C-alpha cells in the first residue's frame, strides 16, 4: 500500500490540461481543430496548445510533435501558488521523483511542478497560468460539435485499490465504481471539482492513459460530432458510442485522434460535490453499468490505450494486470452479463450484448 | 411480374395504422401506453386503439389480443371514400382475394377494403374515420420521449424488384434502394406522404412484417425512450441504435414489443414530395448506408421479422429469397464492407465493424 | 370577389423560392450567408442565389442589386411542365397581366411565368429547374443554426376573405386562422404541401411582403440564431421572438436583413396532407393566438412589411385596410386579450401582456 | 460597512433548500408538483417538502402553510457538524440574532442554525440530513420539463456593495456583476459550488427575495415548461423569458407560484471554481446584459419580490434603496440601453427595447 504523508495534501481544485506527444503535428491539427473545432490559443511548428469554448486559462490541450505519441503530462490546477509547494513536499515524502519549474514546462503555465507518481503516471500540479479570452459567449465561433470544457482524465492501472487509496489520501472522493462479489475491483472514478470525475482508474495493464474527455452543452452536439465524422468518411474513428453511461450517468462517445490516443466526449453527469455524496457500485456483470442501454463494449476500449512518458521523455514500462479482466469475465469466452440481476433472459454466456462475438 | 391493372390506382395519402394481433393484452398495453406514452382512443378486454401526439384520425395502431403474434393489417388512407371502390377494382383485377366492410373492421374506420396482396401482406383501405382530440398542443400530457405521428411501415418481402414495381403502379415514389454492382436490389424506400417513405421492402424471407416506425420531434426524445428502457431494465427489448441513418438521412432506435413485433423510432428525414426528386442508390458493401456512423447491424435485424395474417386471420406462407443475402454479402463469413470505397483501411471482411463476429 | 376561372388551376408543389431586391449586396451577401448560413449556388456582381441545407432546385433565394428594396417575385414548383401552361391560361382568365420566359427569370429556372395577380403579387410558376447537390448529409458543411428548408411565405393584403377565397380556387387548403365574434377576419394560413402553410395571408396595408420563412431541425438551432446575433452585437435585428406559435405550433424567431426584409426561421409544424384536416380558428383576443406563452407581439411585426414589385419593376401601390386592425383590438390604447377566455385574471386591457404598452 | 469578524467563516458547500411559507398549501402543490414535476419526499396538512431530480438529501423545497406568504429560510450546507457551530460563532460576532435547534427546524435536517443576517434575511446553516433515493437515473419518473437540480437564490437589498463585502468574507465570489459609470453597483452574482451563483444580489427595497432557481438539462426541458404552462392556459403565470441572460450566459425563464414567488428555470452556466476566475462586468446600459437577444425585461421583474420573516416568524420591515434604480436608468423616462457602445443606431432612449414602453 501507498502510505499516506505527515505532508499536508495540495488543495486540488480540478482537472486542467493533458499534454499529449503526436507524431505528426499536422495531421494532429486536423483532427482537433478543424475536425473537434478546439480553439488555438498558441502554436508554432513543434506545438499546439488548445482549449475549449468556456476556458479562461491559457490551455486544456497541448499537442506536442516528438518521436513517440505518449501521454507527457496531465495537469491539475491547485488553489495557490502555496499549494504548488505542498505538492512538491507531499510526493517527496512518498518518495517520488519530482521536477520544479518557476516559469512552467509548457506556454501559459508559471511555477509548475512535474512527478513521476507512485502509478507510474507523469502529474503536473500548477497554479500560476496565462488568462485568456474566454469564449464562452462566442457564438459567432460556436460549432454544432462545441467542446465546452475539459472534464476529466482516465488511467490504466493494474491495482485499482492500490490506486484508489493513493487518491483518496490526496483528497480526490470516489463516486462510483464497478466490483464483484469475490473481492475485485474493476474501475473507479473519483473527484475534486464536484463533478463524477477528474480523474479515474480502470483496471489493466499500466501506466496508460485511457482517455481524456471533454464536456458539451447537450447531447446533440455529441451526435453532431458522429454525424461529421460519417460526413468526412472518417467514421471508423468512432471507436463505441454514442451511449448514455451507467457509470456517471453521463451522455457519451469515444473516437480515436491519429496517434490513436483516445477522447471522449461527455455531458450531463451530476453534482458530487458533498462530502457525503452516496458512493454508487455496480456489479462487473450488469450489462447497464458502461453503457445504460446495454450496447456491448468493444474489445479495444478494454485493451487499448495511450503510452505515459516520464520525467525524462521516456516510455514507462508496462506492469501486467494479474486481477481478473473486465473483458474476459464480461464479453470473453467464459463472459457472463445480465440485464436484470438473476434473470436468465436478457442474460449473456460467453459473449457481447445485442448478437455479436469478439 | 405484376401487371398493371387497366382499373385506375387509389389515390393514397399515408400510412395511417397497424393492426398487429398481440398475445398478452396487458402486457402489451404495459410497453405500448406505460412505456412508450401512446394516446388512448378506445379499449375494452379484446382491443386497445392507440394514436400518436399529432394524430387526428381515428387510431394509429390497433392493438387485437389473438392467439398467434402477427399483422393483420396495414392501413393506408386514401383521398376519397371513392377510392375504396378503386382499390376493390384494382386488387380484383389483380386476382387478390379481397373483403369489403361497409362499417369497417375495426371501431373507429368507416367502409373499408382488405385484400392479400400480390406479395402476401394484408392491406387495408379506406377513407372515413371517426376524428378525434388532436393532441398536438396538449403539453400537459406531453412526454419526454413522446411519439408524435406515425411514420412508415417496413415489409420483408423475397424479390425487391417485383414488389417495388408493384408498389410504384400503386403510385409510390421510391427515394432510396441499396444495390450491389452485380445489379441485385437489397432494400427499397417509397412514398406518398412527401417523406421518405410510406412503406419501404427490406429482401428477405417473407412476407413478414419488418417493423413500425413512429416519429418524434427531436432526436433527444429517441435518446429518452432508451434512457427509460434502461431505467425499467429492459434494455434487452432495445435492438439497434441509436443511430444515424444513411438511408434516410433520420435518426433512428429498434425496440422490441413483448410479442417481438419491432417499432421503430425515427425523426428527421427530408421532403420527398417534388415528382423529380432525386433517388439515392447505396452499395450494399458501404458501411455507412445503414448507420451513417459505422455501427455495426446486429444479425437479428436482418433475419426476424413478424408473421403476417391472411383475411381468414391465418398465418401466411413464408417464400425463401433466392436473390444474395445482405447480411451475407456484408457481415458474414464471406461478407464484407468498407467505410472508403477502395480502402483496406477501415474495412471489414469476414466480420462486422467495430471489433465484432 | 374574384372569380373562380373555367381553366383548371396548376397544380402547385410547394412554395420554391423568392426573389428580394436589395440595395447594397455585399451588405445583404453578409447576412444570409455569413449570419444565417445559406449555401451559395451561384453569384455575380448583380445575384446571389442562395439554398437551404436540404434543398435540391437551384436556390431557395435570390438576392438581385436594384435601387429600391422590395419582393421582385414569390416562387411556386408546379408538378409538370404543362401546369406552367395551365398557370398562364387561368391568370389570362383572371385578367391579369402575365408573362412567360421560355428561358426563366432568374439562374437555374427554365420555363417561367410571372404574374401580378389579383392581390397585386407578382407570382412565379416553373416546373424546370437546375438540381444542385442536396446538402442534406453534409455535416462537414453543418452550422449550429442550420437552415434546411425553405417553408413559407406571409402575405399582408387589406382583405384576407378576398384573398383566401381566390387562394382555395388554386387549391391551397386553410388549415388555421385568425378571427374575433363579430365576423372579422384577421389573417389565414393555407397550404399545398402538407405543412401548414406555403403562403398566408396577414391583414394589413398592401400588397407589401410580410416575411419569408425557413426550418430548422430542431429548437436549439433557433436560439442558437438568436446567441449568435447577441455576439455579433445585432441583437437589434432580432425582431421578435423566440416564441412557441399558437397557430401552427411551431417554434419561432423573426429577425431583419439589412433591407429590413423579415425573416422567419420556424422548426416542427404539423401534418395537414389529409383532404379533411382539422381547421383551427383562433379569437383575436386570446393571447396564446400568436405567441403561446402569451408573450407580447411587438408592435412592427403588424405595422412594418416589404414593398412589391410589379413585373416593370415599380413599386405596387398600397391599398389600406379598412377591416379592424389586429394591433389595435389587441394592444393598443383600447385593444384587450385574455389567457383564459372569460378570465379578468390574466387578461390586458389598453397594452400588452407582461407589463408593457406601445412605444 | 459590515466589519470582517475574527472568528472563520463556516466553510459554504452550496445553497441547499428554502423553505417558503404559502397561504393555500394545496394550491401550491399543484403548482410544483403537477405543474413543475418536483418529488415529494414528505407532505401532511401543514407542509410538502420537495426534491429535484438529481438530490439525494432530504429536500430542496419546502412549502410551509401560513398567514402571509413570504421566504422563511435560505438555506446553505455546509462541510461538516462543526461547521453549524462556526456559523453560530460568526453571526454572533456580526452582533445578529441566531436560533439554534439540535434536531432541525424542518423535517429532514438535523441540527441547524437560522440567523437574521446582517442584510435582515432568514439564513440556515445545516450539516446533518436525512438522505433520500438519488433519482438522477430515474428515467421512469423523467418529465419533458424535469428539474435536475437547486441552483441559486437571488436577493433583493437596497445596498449592494455592502451586501457583496459581506458576502465575500463568508467566502462567496462574485462571479459576475452590473455597474454604472458613476460608481453604482446594480447587482452581483456569487458562488461556493463553482456555477455562477449560490446567492445574488440585485439593488432594490429589501430585505425581500428576489427568486429561487432550479436548473433543466437541456435548453428544451425549459421551452416544455412553456409550452405546458401554455396547455394549461397559465401563460399569464410565465413572468420573463425564456431567454439567454448576458449576465450567467445561462439559458432562462422566470414563472411565479400561486402566492407570486418568483421560480427561475436556469441551465447550461459555466464553471466559476477556479480562485482567480474572471469577475465580468456589464454596463447598466448594455442591452444585452440581462437579455442576450436584447428583449426588454419586464418592469415586475425589477418592482416585485417576495417577503422575508425574522425568526419569529414575523415580517422584516423594508429599507428603501436610496442608490440610482436599474429600471428607472434602462427602460424609465430618463432611461438608456444601448446595442452596441457608442452607436446611436439600436440605441433606446426612455423606453425598452423592441418597441415597448413601461405600462401606466
Ligand atoms: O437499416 C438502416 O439503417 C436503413 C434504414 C433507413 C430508414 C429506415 O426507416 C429503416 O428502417 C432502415
Ligand atoms: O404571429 C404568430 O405568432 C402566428 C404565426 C403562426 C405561424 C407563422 O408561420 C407566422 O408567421 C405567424
Ligand atoms: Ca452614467
Ligand atoms: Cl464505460
Ligand atoms: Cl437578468
Ligand atoms: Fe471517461
Ligand atoms: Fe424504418
Ligand atoms: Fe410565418
Ligand atoms: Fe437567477
Amino acid at each position: 500500500e501507498i502510505p499516506k504523508p505527515v505532508a499536508p495534501a495540495p488543495d486540488i481544485l480540478r482537472c486542467a490540461y493533458a499534454e499529449l506527444v503526436v507524431t505528426d503535428l499536422a495531421k494532429s491539427r486536423n483532427f482537433y481543430v478543424d475536425v473537434l473545432g478546439l480553439h488555438v490559443s498558441y502554436e508554432d511548428e513543434n506545438q499546439i496548445y488548445l482549449r475549449s469554448f468556456e476556458e479562461f486559462i491559457h490551455h486544456n490541450l497541448v499537442l506536442t510533435k516528438g518521436p513517440v505519441a505518449a501521454l507527457k503530462a496531465m495537469a491539475f490546477r491547485v488553489r495557490t501558488p502555496e499549494d504548488v509547494d505542498k505538492a512538491e513536499a507531499y510526493y517527496q515524502e512518498l518518495g517520488c521523483r519530482t521536477e520544479r519549474r518557476k516559469d512552467g514546462f509548457v506556454k501559459g503555465i508559471g511555477d509548475a511542478l512535474r512527478v513521476e507518481d507512485p502509478l507510474g503516471f507523469p502529474y503536473e500540479f500548477f497554479f500560476e497560468t496565462t488568462h485568456v479570452e474566454r469564449l464562452h459567449m462566442r457564438y459567432d465561433l460556436y460549432s454544432a460539435g462545441e467542446l465546452v470544457r475539459l472534464d476529466h482524465f482516465n488511467q490504466v492501472t493494474p491495482d485499482v485499490p492500490r490506486g484508489r487509496k493513493y487518491l483518496e489520501d490526496l483528497g480526490f472522493r470516489v463516486t462510483e465504481d464497478i466490483q464483484d462479489d469475490e473481492g475485485t475491483t474493476y474501475a473507479a472514478w473519483m473527484h475534486r471539482k464536484g463533478t463524477v470525475n477528474d480523474t479515474a482508474l480502470t483496471g489493466g495493464n499500466g501506466p496508460r492513459l485511457h482517455h481524456v474527455a471533454f464536456s458539451t452543452h447537450e447531447k446533440h452536439n455529441i451526435i453532431q460530432i458522429c454525424d461529421k465524422m460519417g460526413a468526412l468518411r472518417i467514421s471508423d474513428r468512432i471507436e463505441r458510442g454514442p451511449g448514455r453511461h451507467g457509470v456517471s450517468n453521463a451522455f457519451y462517445l469515444y473516437i480515436l485522434d491519429p496517434d490513436n490516443h483516445r477522447i471522449e466526449i461527455y455531458t450531463q453527469d451530476y453534482y458530487t460535490g458533498d462530502p457525503d455524496n452516496p458512493t454508487i457500485t455496480w456489479n462487473v456483470h450488469d450489462n447497464q453499468r458502461r453503457d445504460w442501454w446495454g450496447n456491448p463494449v468493444v474489445p479495444s476500449w478494454y485493451t487499448e490505450a495511450s503510452k505515459v512518458l516520464d520525467l525524462d521523455g521516456n516510455v514507462q514500462e508496462i506492469i501486467e494486470r494479474t486481477d481478473d479482466s473486465e473483458l474476459e469475465v464480461t464479453i470473453g469466452a467464459d463472459g457472463f452479463s445480465f440485464t436484470r440481476a438473476g434473470d436468465e433472459d436478457g442474460s449473456y454466456h460467453g459473449q457481447a450484448s445485442k448478437g455479436f462475438k469478439l
